[PDB]
């Protein structure tokens, strides 16, 4: 039922690869497009389409992730950060936290490609999603794309508090932070959730599984890891593959698919440089170490790796407030209701991503003056020039994203912060011919001195905005930076009466404190009389820092940052000779053709020369449709019907038609 | 020769605030120095019986 020779191969099941695959199959119908993926098929998989069970996908024993491990680095205090990668069809779209956001207009301009300008990509960004939200800026958001975006069907009350708290810190509340022209802001964060159904909006169901029902000319080859891309006579005409799991040691197996006219790498920013390097694309010197024969000289493959630096800081919440923390804990009685409401209706806690509100930031020069002089020096060259770019982002999660086995029982609200444009640059490289062998690579977290100041400053900022929220009960001190014990900057725990409130009536140890493990939090200043009851506020004292209280936050960040999976770079656009933005030299042409070979293209999110200050999923879709359009013109097909609409039953706004709301 | 310098035992549980520790079952070691060298003091600050001494 599967033929050996596809017309257009599309390696990878990544969200970008599903874009290229779905769009490409659609343009001709007659054309035969075969997609190859190293992972399980995900059609109608309950653990994928329903949004609220996202954290499970990240477990270490979890099937759907690869968990690459980095070489140890001094900068992380000897820490060896894991760098997880998606391993299911649809890529990370089947796994992601479903945060929605969009990068600055300056970002796409920074690629400085012959194309790829924001002015050109705006319509293409507009073509790939419908916008369930009550849009005000309708000249930018699409309104009838395959992928749906909304606020979900449930809303934790945390968001209003986070907004009233952020607004008091001099951070403006902007209705749309995805406008592409903003630094400071706050918003009720959008999610990749189909509001009309409550399902996750991954690219696979929207592009691949929606096309296959409708059209015969698409082949899905799940569970076949790519080994190598055979190339001869200057054309990339084949791709030998191996099974994803080597279950038959005595007789290893492989298969060689053929592509008549085009080939495409959408394997993600980690796997892809490896696949090029196994084919011999790289430095001959670096490649002889693995014994692979160097076919083409591309030093830039594997270089210029880039991430974001998230780190979580939980704060305990009052007992009376709602959280998803007890669902993922997870109780057998709460969880039953949480599912039962979703099947019965479609609107429940399960039908929402955890994160509820968030704040992009660009520091005031007055507060910028106290940052380390190195970062000031970086700010002048990098951000001084451009107004559009945020330096750092943080949001708020209505629960604890982490291991609940290792934290005290209760309900928490956890702040999430990720640096927007880390200066640091990593690398990656294969060590062995074997597909299965783990690459050695240096993500290079905190490799550059300049990356620390914004991190510390955002912890100092987010703590203050979590201290002004109505929900706040006290920091969880075990998961906060290790301040000296007598410091006034210290992370205080929950009150005694709240300790009784969580402990239950029958506890024999609530306020009992021996060993001084934690310090009780002081009562809030009394509400003013003579104010309107709705305007009264009771508030904790502001905290202040010294050098010894800064070193602690610094060590905290060094010892607890990790990849945010916004990884990109490696194979990237630029001159073959080299450029300032890509010191080792680029490998792609502006038309996404790999240098030195004919017929090979990259659809990965790796393509980007430099960071996009937004969650990476949107650029995945966008780059996937760029490479799709490029393949389209490369085939010589007319600009008429060059647009490649997927089948879908469009639902209107509920007031336009009666069949579309929750 | 008779005098121990220090003692510790073992408690078949966690003697402390269970609200502030992750859920599970623990065995907690307990150690107390036998003869601390240090010497303290105590003194009343006020005539009132109820007043807390500084010490
Ligand atoms: C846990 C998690 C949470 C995230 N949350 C968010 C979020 O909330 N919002 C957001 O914007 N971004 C988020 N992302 C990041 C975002 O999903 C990724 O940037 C995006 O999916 C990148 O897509 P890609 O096409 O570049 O790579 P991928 O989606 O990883 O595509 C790569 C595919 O190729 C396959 N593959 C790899 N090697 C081979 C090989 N040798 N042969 C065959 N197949 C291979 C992989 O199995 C995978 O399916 C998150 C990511 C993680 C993983
Ligand atoms: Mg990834």
């Amino acid at each position: 039922a599967i033929p050996e020779e596809f017309d257009i191969l599309v390696l990878g099941g990544g969200s970008s690869g599903s874009c290229i695959a779905g769009r490409l199959a659609n343009l001709d119908h007659s054309l035969k497009v075969g997609l190859i993926e190293a992972g399980e098929n995900n059609l109608n998989n309950p653990w994928v389409y329903l949004p609220g069970i996202y954290p499970r996908n990240m477990k270490l024993d979890s099937k759907t992730a690869s968990f690459y491990t980095s070489n140890p680095s001094p900068h992380l205090n000897g820490r060896r950060a894991i760098v997880p990668c998606a391993n299911v069809l649809g890529g990370g779209s089947s796994i992601n936290f479903m945060m929605y956001t969009r990068g600055s207009a300056s970002d796409y301009d920074d690629f400085q490609a012959e194309g790829w300008k924001t002015k050109d990509l705006l319509p293409l960004m507009k073509k790939t999603e419908t916008y369930q939200r009550a849009c005000n800026n309708p000249d930018i958001h699409g309104f009838e794309g395959p992928i749906k975006v909304s606020f979900g069907n449930y809303t934790y009350p945390v968001c209003q508090d986070f907004l009233r708290a952020s607004e008091s810190q001099g951070i403006p509340y902007v209705d749309d932070l995805e406008d592409l022209v903003t630094a400071h802001g706050a918003e009720h964060w959008l999610k990749w959730i189909n509001r009309d159904t409550g399902r996750r909006s991954d690219s696979a169901h929207a592009f691949v599984h929606s096309t296959m029902r409708n059209h015969d000319n698409l082949y899905l080859i799940c569970n076949t890891k790519v080994d190598k891309i055979i190339v001869e006579d200057g054309r990339a005409a084949a791709v030998r593959t191996v099974p994803s799991k080597p279950l038959n040691p005595k007789k290893p197996s492989h298969k060689i698919y053929r592509a008549r006219k085009q080939i495409v790498l959408s394997c993600g920013t980690i796997s892809s440089p490896l696949v090029l390097q196994r084919s011999g694309f790289g430095d001959p010197i670096k490649l002889r170490a693995a014994g692979v024969k160097p076919l083409v000289n591309l030093p830039g493959v594997g270089r210029n790796f880039q991430d974001h630096y998230c780190f979580f800081s939980p704060y305990r919440i009052k007992p009376q407030y709602e959280s998803f923390d007890d669902f993922v804990r997870g109780d057998a009685e709460i969880q039953k209701r949480v599912f039962d409401q979703w099947y019965a209706n479609g609107t429940g806690p399960l039908a929402t991503n955890g994160i509820e509100a968030g704040v992009k930031i660009r520091p005031t020069p007055e507060e910028l003056s106290q940052m380390d002089e190195s970062f000031q020096e970086g700010y002048r060259e990098y951000f001084e020039d451009k107004p559009d770019k945020p330096v750092m982002h943080y949001s708020i999660i209505a629960g604890f994203f982490g291991d609940h086995t290792k934290i005290p029982p209760g309900k928490y609200m956890t702040m999430f912060h990720f640096l927007e444009y880390p200066f640091s640059r990593g690398s990656i490289h294969i060590t062995s011919p074997d597909p299965y062998a783990a690459p050695d690579f240096d993500p290079g977290f905190m490799n550059d001195e300049r990356d620390m100041a914004p991190m510390v400053w955002a912890y100092k900022k987010s703590r203050e905005t979590a201290r002004r929220m109505d929900h706040f009960a006290g920091e969880v001190t075990s998961h906060h930076p290790l301040f000296p014990y007598s410091s006034e900057a210290r992370a205080l725990e929950m009150d005694l009466e709240t300790s009784n409130a969580y402990g239950g009536p029958l506890n024999l140890s609530a306020g009992l404190a021996h060993g001084s493990w934690t310090q009780p939090l002081k009562k809030p200043t009394a509400k003013n009389e003579g104010h309107v009851t709705s305007n009264q506020v009771e508030l904790h004292p502001d905290i202040e820092y010294d050098e010894e209280d800064d070193k602690a936050i610094e060590n905290y960040i060094r010892e607890h940052t990790e990849t945010t999976w916004h990884c990109l770079g490696t194979c990237s656009i630029g001159p073959r000779e080299g450029s300032k933005i890509v010191k080792w030299g680029g490998v792609l042409d502006h038309r996404s053709n790999v240098y030195g070979v004919k017929g090979l293209k990259v659809g990965d999110l790796s393509v980007c020369p430099d960071n996009v200050g937004c969650n990476t999923y949107t650029t995945a879709l966008l780059i996937g449709e760029k490479t799709a359009t490029l393949v389209g013109e490369d085939l010589g097909y007319s600009g008429e019907a060059l647009d490649m609409t997927v089948p879908q039953f469009k639902l209107g706004t509920y007031e336009k038609t009666g069949l579309a709301r929750f």
